[PDB]
């Protein structure tokens, strides 16, 4: 999946699109990230 996104980003296009797949899986990958010590 990440290789797909890197492929699409490296692809010469002169304009970044929306790519609604990216703006869901990126949110998913971001939201996966005396004893108090």
């Amino acid at each position: 999946l990440i290789l797909l996104f890197s492929r699409t980003a490296l692809t010469e296009k002169c304009k970044l699109e929306e790519d609604f797949l990216y703006m869901a899986y990126a949110d998913i990958m971001a939201k996966s990230c005396v004893k108090s010590f």
